[PDB]
């Protein structure tokens, strides 16, 4: 049920989809959520299939903001293509205030920006401050970077293959789907645990096959619209690639994507292995660095059928 050139066996062959028992409910409080914060007049399935074991109103909240997340990239694209430079300019100030104080911007009079801050706030409920703050070290770059796209769509500019994949890593919010992994299988990790290398390396592997993956199923779409900002495009404009030969470069750079991390898991597990040195905080970390890494798999699964599904 896939179109030959977007299929990969080895995500049909060796990452079986997982469903998180709350999903049932989880589209329904979603769909709740954004009524009260007048948002709308789904992803809750794809997080449902990527954080599995997160308590419920871990997933709830994490879906609550994923779908935030949604509405102000529908923002941005309109404000993008209306050349609205001054109402994004001020959204963007306004994101960056109510991430580090969101209950002064609970009732913003802009929806968007009260909704934001609700889901922040409810998220910075889970693990200690120092979670908190390395959350809104994260979100802080990732309005900036939607800054850098806003710049580039409304000019016109292509970037470059390596600048496109530096940006996307910040766009897509790589770090962020990272962060939300801890509460999920709450507990905060030491920076010496999630800056394993082992750790870090699967856990980019995890995000870079969603967002280019993403880029080889929109690629087709996208150079007919004219767009700017996709791996394909970068690859044709600046590589002088046609586009079967892009489509054919992006999905081999998403295979291999799946190797790379089915041997940087096996480092990661052994870690985890490791961790667990018969203390009780070991037993822990241990656990949660399990944990954490069986979502990063998961995340391939759920975005590959996500995107053939929706």
């Amino acid at each position: 049920a896939v179109p030959p050139s977007l299929r990969l066996p080895v995500i049909e062959a060796a990452f079986p989809r997982q469903l998180h028992p709350y999903w049932p409910k989880l589209q329904e409080t979603t769909r709740t959520w954004l009524l009260e914060k007048r948002l709308m007049p789904c992803y809750t399935d794809l997080m449902a299939g990527y954080y599995l074991g997160a308590p419920d109103e871990v997933l709830q909240a994490i879906a609550d903001y994923s779908a935030w997340f949604s509405v102000w990239d529908d923002r941005h694209d309109r404000d993008i293509v209306h050349g609205r430079a001054g109402a994004w300019r001020r959204l963007r100030g306004l994101l960056h205030t109510a991430l580090d104080s969101p209950g002064d911007h609970l009732h913003h009079e802009d929806t968007l920006v009260a909704g934001f801050a609700d889901s922040v706030r409810r998220l910075y409920a889970f693990l200690p401050a120092t979670w908190n703050a390395r959350f809104a070290r994260h979100f802080h770059t990732v309005i900036e970077a939607y800054d850098r796209e806003f710049h580039n769509r409304t000019r016109g500019i292509v970037p470059g293959v390596e600048e496109y994949l530096e940006l996307r890593r910040l766009t897509f919010a790589h770090w962020i789907w990272t962060d939300l992994l801890e509460p999920s299988s709450g507990c905060e990790l030491p920076d010496a645990v999630r800056k394993h290398p082992a750790y870090r390396r699967a856990a980019l592997l995890s995000q870079e096959f969603a967002a280019w993956y993403n880029d080889l199923c929109s690629l087709p779409k996208e150079i007919a619209g004219d767009e700017v900002h996709n791996l394909g495009i970068s690859l044709i404009t600046h590589h002088s690639l046609t586009l079967e030969e892009a489509i054919g470069e992006v999905r081999r750079r998403v295979e291999e994507c799946i190797t790379e991390f089915l041997a940087v898991e096996r480092d990661a597990l052994r870690f985890a292995d490791e961790l667990a040195d018969g203390t009780v905080r070991g037993k822990e970390l241990s656990g949660a660095v399990r944990a954490n890494v069986g979502n990063m798999r998961n995340w391939f699964s759920s975005v590959y059928w996500f995107h053939h599904e929706s």
